[PDB]
């Protein structure tokens, strides 16, 4: 199994990762 | 619960995105 570390850990990747994805967006559209 | 094959399999597609993110950022600003 996974430890809730790992699990937390990966969770701060995809939250990061959703505000590049359309700060990016953002950017180029301007 | 869930097993440690499914978290790890996970990780590669966040992984994967997080370059996918800067190559199409990268390659649109050129």
């Amino acid at each position: 199994f996974v430890q809730r570390s790992d699990f937390d850990a990966l969770g701060g990747r995809v939250t990061t990762v959703e505000t590049r994805v359309e700060t990016v967006n953002n950017s180029l559209t301007g």
